[PDB]
């Protein structure tokens, strides 16, 4: 785990959608941001992932787009 | 225009590195964070994108991934 | 928002695969072409998509490959 | 070539950007419908992509969103 | 198709779900796949257990780590 | 530990330069290849020199599956 992903944003998991095959974790990046990530349920179990739990969203940047306002 | 990205993460350009087709935008999202988008260089100029401009960090949910500490 | 995305492909909402965490929808964008994108459901509540309703793609250009025969 | 993509859009290109490490071809699907897919320009030449040659637009559905308003 | 990582492997296992399901394909040399696709794929390419297909990835969703 | 159950291991056999971004290509064992399109200061922080040590990472939903 040295990933070539810049986006690797800490905070701790405020909840969990939990599903048969996939679910969402939600996590409080700080700052009054909160990121939501759509994962299959066996890493979810495997990493151990429960609400408060620490873990980091780990975006590649060619995944993400950019908005303004107009 | 109210998208199914829930995250979208609002912030101020920091940088852009231009490049022929593609380029990198940065936003100082908040809470120390920044995030690294690389998108079209036609997408860069059509929006106004300059260096502290205002823009979101529009992240598909399924492309979040999960990681912890070792 | 606007959306840096050019791939921005308006049509009518056709079907709604509803599911437990995701869902599917399909829009009639024209030219006898069609679109699936797979989201979460309560985004679909969140964006209000009935059958019927107006309603654009949203693609990545770095997200779309070119096949050939 | 049979593929879980459910979204195989077939067109004709109208333009391609090269650059250094990849490149944009852009597609008209028919409809006053047109996608852009950045690509590798390596993978741009194998397939012999040149102006108005046939080819599909190929979008992984989990990669598709929906817009309104 | 433009992706140059088109790996050939046969089909381990297939998680089913509700909209989605998830193949794994055990692509040679100790190394395995998983595709989190949708139900209406799955069933269309007649994916059993076993069979041969190909795990394909495009390159720009591809990143690389290294351990220290 | 993260999230991805394609963690492919494997050594650097080119890396192809550009401004922004450039391409790896990882020979992940048993005349397998990967190639990750990455930005050229992501390469930076790894150090990534032909026959280095490293991990093809790919996300479980960006895998599709294909057939003859």
């Amino acid at each position: 785990m040295k990933l070539s992903a810049r986006n690797q944003l800490a905070g701790k998991v405020v909840s969990i959608k939990e599903g048969a095959v996939n679910g969402i974790v939600v996590l409080d990046i700080g700052g009054g941001n909160q990121i939501s990530s759509t994962i299959s349920m066996d890493s979810i179990r495997e990493l151990g992932l429960q609400v408060g739990s620490d873990a980091y969203a780990v975006i590649k940047a060619t995944s993400v787009m950019i908005g303004i306002d107009d």
